[PDB]
Formats: C-alpha cells, sequence, structure tokens
C-alpha cells in the first residue's frame, strides 16, 4: 500500500501496482524507482535516451508489465524493466 | 530542476546530491527512492549484496562518496556514480 525507499528487491507486482495506482503520489514514487532503473542501465542492457521519449518508455514498461502472468509479476521488478527495455532496444 | 521528478533521465550528480541531502524530507524520500531504483538494478552484478547490510549503511555510503567527490565529477549522471559508490565498497566475490 506504500512505495518507499526501504523497499529494497521491490517485487514486480508492487511496482506495477504502484505504477498504476489511483492514488498518484504512489503512481509517481513508482515512476521515480522506475527512472532510478532506467538510468542505471540505459546504454548498457539497452539504448538509448535522445533516441525515445520518457513516456516511450514508461508507455513500453507499461505493455510489458499489462501481458506478463503473475508467476513472473512476483519475480523482481528492476530485472523485469530491463527485460522489457533489452528485448525491445537493444544496444547489439 | 527544483524537484525531483520521474521526467529527470539522466540525473546529473549535481542534481541527485543535492536533492539527497534536501530539508525537504519528502525530496530528500523522493532522492531515495531514486536511489533504490539504482541499487534494485545493480545489486548483485556489479556490488554485493542487501544481507549483510540495511538500506542505511549503503545510504550512508552513498552519502559520504558524494560529500567526498571532486567538483569536477557532479556533472557526471549519478545512477553510475551511486554504482562506483557500492562497488569499491562492496565489491562482488
Amino acid at each position: 500500500a506504500h512505495l518507499t525507499s526501504d523497499d529494497v528487491n521491490l517485487p514486480g507486482s508492487d511496482f506495477f501496482r504502484f505504477y498504476r495506482s489511483a492514488d498518484k503520489q504512489e503512481k509517481e514514487k513508482a515512476r521515480i524507482y522506475l527512472l532510478g532503473v532506467l538510468d542505471a542501465t540505459e546504454g548498457k542492457s539497452w539504448c538509448q535516451y535522445s533516441q525515445l521519449q520518457t513516456v516511450t518508455l514508461q508507455e513500453f514498461v507499461f505493455e510489458f508489465f499489462n501481458k506478463l502472468p503473475a508467476a513472473r509479476l512476483h519475480e523482481r521488478a528492476a530485472p523485469l524493466i530491463e527485460e522489457a527495455l533489452a528485448t525491445r532496444f537493444p544496444c547489439k
């Protein structure tokens, strides 16, 4: 019910819940979490920022999580996000 | 950048560290959430690991790393700087 900076190993299912929360404060925190993940991986496992709007990255993360089975949602959020982005925008 | 928001892609070290030290507890908490996204994305991979370490120890080492950073390096991106802080201190293996 609340995303905080102690939530290490954030699971995908909680991330996605906050990410689509009716509470826009939790939505914004989930998106700032996603921002630390993107900034940490961009140009390493997926490419790139001047090729893509942040809204495009957020919508692609949304679609990716929205299609995921619960078996996979229960895994860690960050590697799932990074997987969204890698398959779709690889560096090669 | 007067407030940390999720539009802040490629957040510079200078902005991250300002928010991370802010007197506004809410800005401070957002900066710590940006940090959590970076920890989650890099843990077990460039640095190790969440068991023996509480979040606060991690947060304090990141703070000390930034405090000692030469001014020249604050233009670098916050995420790789946070990763360097943790890799040096909590190397894998």
